This record gives structure tokens, C-alpha cells and sequence, in this order.
């Protein structure tokens, strides 16, 4: 892509340490699987594409990018520990959103009904096993 996006965040390193956990089997069959479809999913699919969007100051304002097309990789490729992780990659995602654009915009409005639901999916995160 353009040279004036950043580097996506990583979702392979070899150096990181990674496993499978019950609960991040539930974080991508169940968590992932029902925000991916929701009807407001769309422009949290992929990386912010702040050329394409003409918003240069984005990655000036907004430097730990997140986005759900990187939390499936990284949940496909099991590049994680643990779901607290995950979890946090979520709520960057969320709260990116919520600090660049402000309060009843469209895309905040979106943000938060996919919030809405993970937080109700989080809330039934299985017990470690
Ligand atoms: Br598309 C998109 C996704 C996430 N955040 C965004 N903020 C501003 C404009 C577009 C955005
Ligand atoms: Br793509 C895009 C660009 C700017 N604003 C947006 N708001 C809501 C959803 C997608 C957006």
C-alpha cells in the first residue's frame, strides 16, 4: 500500500510467545464470528487507510493502531498468549475510534454497537480449562 500508512501491526513473529487457550478459541469461533457480521463491521475489517480516507493527521493522533481484519489474523495464525491480549487489541480498537472522531458521529455510533456486543460476548468468556 501506500508509503505514508504505517506498517500493519504484527500478526506473525516466531520470537513471540504463543499457545492455544480455551478462551481464545472462544475469542475467534465466538467473538470474532459475531462481530465479523455484524452490519456496522465494515470499516473495522481492515487497517484505517488514512491516504485513502484523506486523514493525515490520523496515525499523528493515533499511534497504537487496531483493527478486527488483524485480531482474525492474529487469532487464525495463534499468535497470542492469552485472551487478555486479544481482549486488549479489542478495546484499542474501540477506544482509537472513540479518541480520533468525536462523540454521535457515524463511525462512533458503529464502535459502539460492536462494542455492545462484546462486551456481552466477553461476559459469557468460558472459564480457563
Ligand atoms: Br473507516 C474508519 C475506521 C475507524 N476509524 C475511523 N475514523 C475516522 C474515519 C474513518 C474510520
Ligand atoms: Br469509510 C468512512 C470514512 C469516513 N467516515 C466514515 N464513517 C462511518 C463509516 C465509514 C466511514
Amino acid at each position: 500500500g501506500s508509503h505514508m500508512n504505517p506498517p500493519p501491526p504484527e500478526t506473525s513473529n516466531p520470537n513471540k510467545p504463543k499457545r492455544q487457550t480455551n478462551q481464545l478459541q472462544y475469542l475467534l469461533r465466538v467473538v470474532l464470528k459475531t462481530l465479523w457480521k455484524h452490519q456496522f463491521a465494515w470499516p473495522f475489517q481492515q487497517p484505517v487507510d488514512a491516504v485513502k480516507l484523506n486523514l493525515p493527521d490520523y496515525y499523528k493522533i493515533i499511534k497504537t493502531p487496531m483493527d478486527m481484519g488483524t485480531i482474525k489474523k492474529r487469532l487464525e495464525n495463534n499468535y497470542y498468549w492469552n485472551a487478555q491480549e486479544c481482549i486488549q487489541d479489542f478495546n484499542t480498537m474501540f477506544t482509537n475510534c472513540y479518541i480520533y472522531n468525536k462523540p454521535g458521529d457515524d463511525i462512533v455510533l458503529m464502535a459502539e454497537a460492536l462494542e455492545k456486543l462484546f462486551l456481552q460476548k466477553i461476559n459469557e468468556l468460558p472459564t480457563e480449562e
